């Protein structure tokens, strides 16, 4: 008897990429399930005995080393930010991204992006640090999505930026290229001062990158050239580990390093 | 002319511990301010030229290494959790901690603690990992406080726990002792199965620790012995760097590694 769709969904939860297992084979569900449970338990046992690191934490540490070694200051700014920051980012209540904001009190929200806080750091550090000013942050961001296969409501962004000298399109592309080649992730940069560039892996957007200046800058007290880009860590993990579903790369109680925890 | 209280507040923002500067000295405000601005800019310049690491990120990486090296699995679980988890933690709407929860939708909240998610991981991993099960998480937690000098609304917790064999009071105390002596933080353990222990630095609570089992366990499908403790990273930093105000240790736009960013 062929497998049901429910049975197949269950096995797919337990399936890891390159299991090299045959589903249309003849063996009963009970046996296919038991084999996969056995392998996934062995996977968790191996992690526990050997490395013990979470993929998302580990990627964050690897990205952090990359940017610190190339002259970028590590920032840790608030996750809960004023709603006023969202309007000052030019996100009107009429816009689609405005519908995606998780509001917290009358006055606050979960940040949907790193830009507002990094803008403020750029302005502030310009009074203390020599040109060029190079900073980055990694951390949680939040957007209400009709999520599915490549959007999470709770995700993790990297944003880096440089302000002052050396803020060219060529340098932005070179940093992106060095970064992704260091992680071992395949990509192409797609796009036409004011440039928006998308870093794609096939149809999947890994990053939006910007070559400033842009008019928004003056709302944040910024009047120098700048370059920057934002990457989703879960997307990077999804590509790197060949997960079919981005939920396998998320902060989660249902997956650990892409392995089902419902065993 | 003596300094005003406002002037003194301003200088205190710029003052770092062991500046060895004399305020009741005779020199005008303008000059004292200029000296401190100069030193704080030099501090940021030194960080930028040399290490480039944020203290909170760096402490997290150091704590992570400590626990991974001693057999604990690194967890990264959701920050946004179901409100049902809070009631199942035995936090009634009549309780004070219930007033402190940041609600997000009808159904979700920002986690005020790590326990509910770690409970779920303990139950799940018990089907896969050999006894004893040893896990930890580090990350953001949220409580509405009348904050002041030692509470933040947005803070960072470490929680570790062990379940199964070896779950004794002596072992819990030994792990706490090794951890704090590794960080170089002075402490005493204060307290009388079911034990609550507070780890104190003078009057400042660094941790609450628990020797299970306790009755709550069965709401989470846990029926084995366990031990665990939760530490605030910002409190640890405050003690370690001798900050007078915990805001200097927080995720912030006003302080970087305890140095004012308003220069
Ligand atoms: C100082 C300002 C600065 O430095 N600006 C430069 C940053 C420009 C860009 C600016 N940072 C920007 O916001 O784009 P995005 O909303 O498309 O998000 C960027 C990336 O986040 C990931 N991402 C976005 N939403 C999600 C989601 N719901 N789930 C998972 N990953 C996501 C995804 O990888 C996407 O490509
Ligand atoms: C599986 C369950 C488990 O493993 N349980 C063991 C954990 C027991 C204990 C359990 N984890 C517990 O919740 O106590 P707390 O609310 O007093 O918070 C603990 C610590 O967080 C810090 N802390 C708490 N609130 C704040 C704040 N508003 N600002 C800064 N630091 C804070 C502070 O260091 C405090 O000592
Ligand atoms: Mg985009
Ligand atoms: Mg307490």
């Amino acid at each position: 008897p062929a497998l049901t769709k429910s049975q197949t969904d269950r096995l797919e939860v337990l399936l890891n990429p390159k299991d090299e297992i045959s589903l249309n084979s003849g063996k009963p569900f009970r046996e296919l399930e038991s084999e996969l449970l056995s392998r996934r338990k062995k996977d968790l046992q191996q992690i526990y005995a050997e490395e013990r690191e979470n993929y998302l934490g580990k990627l964050e540490r690897e990205i952090t080393r990359f940017f610190v070694d190339r002259g970028f200051l590590e920032i840790k700014s608030p996750i809960l930010i004023p709603l006023e920051y969202i309007e000052r980012m030019g996100i009107d209540n009429d816009t689609e991204l405005s519908k995606q904001i998780f509001r917290v009190d009358k006055n606050f929200c979960l940040r949907p992006m790193l830009a507002p806080n990094l803008y403020n750091y750029l302005r502030k550090l310009d009074r203390a640090l020599p040109d060029p000013i190079k900073i980055f942050e990694i951390g949680p961001c939040y957007r209400k999505e009709s999520d599915g296969k490549e959007h999470l409501e709770e995700f993790t962004m990297l944003n880096f930026c440089q302000m002052g000298s050396g803020c060219t399109r060529e340098n932005l592309e070179s940093i992106i290229t060095d970064f992704l080649n260091h992680l071992g992730i395949d990509f192409k940069i797609v796009g036409d001062y004011g440039d928006t560039l998308d870093v794609m892996h096939g149809d999947l957007e890994l990053s939006s990158a910007v070559v400033g200046p842009i008019p928004l800058d003056r709302e944040w007290g910024i009047d120098k050239p700048w370059i920057g880009a934002g990457f989703g860590l879960e997307r990077l993990l999804k590509v790197k580990h060949d997960f079919k579903n981005i939920k396998r790369a998320a902060r989660s109680e249902s997956y650990y390093n892409g392995i089902s925890t419902n065993l």
